[PDB]
C-alpha cells in the first residue's frame, strides 16, 4: 500500500508513525532523531505524556539540520481531558505547539471523549477515587476544535477513544463544520475492532491503531495478561515471512487501511519497526490474525468508568 493515506481534509497522513507514551524524557529526543533519520515522518504525541518538550527538541533539530522539511512531517497531538472547556482549548493547543516547537499541528485529537474538572491534576479525583467530571459535552468540545482549524493552529482535527455512538454524535452534530479526520483507537489481534473500524471507514474517517504491540510497558500490566509479542501463533506467521513478530503486528493494521503508531525508545527497534513496506501478509494470514480477537483492552481505567461519556463497557 502507499505510504500515506488521504484524509477528509485533503491532506495525506503517513500510515506509520512513532508513538511516544512512556518514552522517558531522557531518551525520547534521541528516539525521535533516530526515527526521522531512518524514515519516520509521523510522530504521535500528547500533552498528558509529559514529554512534548523533549519530542520537540528532536523535531526542531532535524528541521534545523534540513534532514526533513516541515511540510514532510506529520505531527499529531491531543487535547487532554482537563481542557474540555471553551476557554481552555486554544491555550492547551498553544502549549503543545510551544513545547513541540511548531507553528501548527498536522492533526489535533480529542484524547478521550470525557471532560474532567480543570486544574493542575490530570486525573482530579473525589475523596472516593472517582474522576471529577466537567459538565462540558463532546459537541461543544468539537466546536472548540473546529475553531483551531479556523485560526490556523491545526490542519486537521479528530477524535480518540470515541465509541460508535460517540462518533455518530459528532457526525450528527447540528451545524457540524468539519468532520473528524481520524479516530485513534486501540487495535491489535486481541482487540480487532471490526465493528468500529467498518463504521468509521464507511464515513470516511481514517482509523489509527494504538498499542499495536499490546503495550507491554503499560504501567498496569499484570504478569498473567496475554502477550502478543510472545504468542506462538503470531511468531509462526512472522517466521514464515522471515520477519519479527513486531513487524507482523505493525503490517497487520496497515493492510486493514489503518494508520499504526508503535512506540519504542530502542534505536534498533525503531529501525526494525519501519521495515514493514517490503512484505505482504496473505488474506489467510489476515483472517488468522483477526481470529485471535478476545476483546482484551490495554487502555481502560476504573477511576473513569462512571463518567457519563466513558466509552467502554
Ligand atoms: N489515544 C490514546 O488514548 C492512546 C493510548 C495508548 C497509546 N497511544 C499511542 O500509541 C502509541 C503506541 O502504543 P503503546 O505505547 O501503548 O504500546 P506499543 O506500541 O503497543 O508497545 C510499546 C512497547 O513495545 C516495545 N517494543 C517496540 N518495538 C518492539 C519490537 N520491535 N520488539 C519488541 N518490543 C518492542 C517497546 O519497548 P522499548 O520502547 O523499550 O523499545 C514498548 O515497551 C503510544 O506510545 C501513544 O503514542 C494512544
Ligand atoms: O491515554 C493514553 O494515551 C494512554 O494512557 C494513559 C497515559 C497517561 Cl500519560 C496517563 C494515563 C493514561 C491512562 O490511564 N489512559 C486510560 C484512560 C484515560 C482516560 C479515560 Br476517560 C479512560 C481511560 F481508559
Ligand atoms: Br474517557
Amino acid at each position: 500500500m502507499a505510504s500515506r493515506i488521504l484524509l477528509n481534509n485533503g491532506a495525506k497522513m503517513p500510515i506509520l508513525g512513532l508513538g511516544t507514551w512512556k518514552s522517558p524524557p531522557g531518551q525520547v529526543t534521541e528516539a525521535v532523531k533516530v526515527a526521522i533519520d531512518v524514515g519516520y515522518r509521523h510522530i504521535d504525541c500528547a500533552h498528558v505524556y509529559q514529554n512534548e518538550n523533549e519530542v520537540g527538541v528532536a523535531i526542531q533539530e532535524k528541521l534545523r539540520e534540513q534532514v526533513v522539511k516541515r511540510e514532510e512531517l506529520f505531527i499529531v497531538s491531543k487535547l487532554w481531558c482537563t481542557y474540555h472547556e471553551k476557554g481552555l482549548v486554544k491555550g492547551a493547543c498553544q502549549k503543545t505547539l510551544s513545547d513541540l516547537k511548531l507553528d501548527y499541528l498536522d492533526l489535533y485529537l480529542i484524547h478521550w471523549p470525557c471532560g474532567f474538572k480543570p486544574g493542575k491534576e490530570f486525573f482530579p479525583l473525589d475523596e472516593s477515587g472517582n474522576v471529577v467530571p466537567s459538565d462540558t459535552n463532546i459537541l461543544d468540545t468539537w466546536a472548540a476544535m473546529e475553531e483551531l482549524v479556523d485560526e490556523g493552529l491545526v490542519k486537521a482535527i479528530g477524535i480518540s477513544n470515541f465509541n460508535h455512538l460517540q462518533v455518530e454524535m459528532i457526525l450528527n452534530k447540528p451545524g457540524l463544520k468539519y468532520k473528524p479526520a481520524v479516530n485513534q483507537i486501540e487495535c491489535h489481534p486481541y482487540l480487532t475492532q471490526e465493528k468500529l473500524i467498518q463504521y468509521c471507514q464507511s464515513k470516511g474517517i481514517v482509523v489509527t491503531a494504538y498499542s499495536p504491540l499490546g503495550s507491554p510497558d503499560r504501567p498496569w500490566a499484570k504478569p498473567e495478561d496475554p502477550s502478543l509479542l510472545e504468542d506462538p501463533r503470531i511468531k509462526a506467521i512472522a517466521a514464515k515471512h522471515n520477519k519479527t513478530t513486531a513487524q507482523v503486528l505493525i503490517r497487520f493494521p496497515m493492510q486493514r487501511n489503518l494508520v499504526v503508531i508503535p512506540k519504542s525508545v530502542t534505536p534498533e527497534r525503531i529501525a526494525e519497526n519501519f521495515k514493514v513496506f517490503d512484505f505482504e501478509l496473505s488474506s489467510q494470514d489476515m483472517t488468522t490474525l483477526l481470529s485471535y480477537n478476545r476483546n482484551w483492552r490495554v487502555c481502560a481505567l476504573l477511576s473513569c468508568t462512571s463518567h457519563k461519556d466513558y466509552p467502554f463497557h
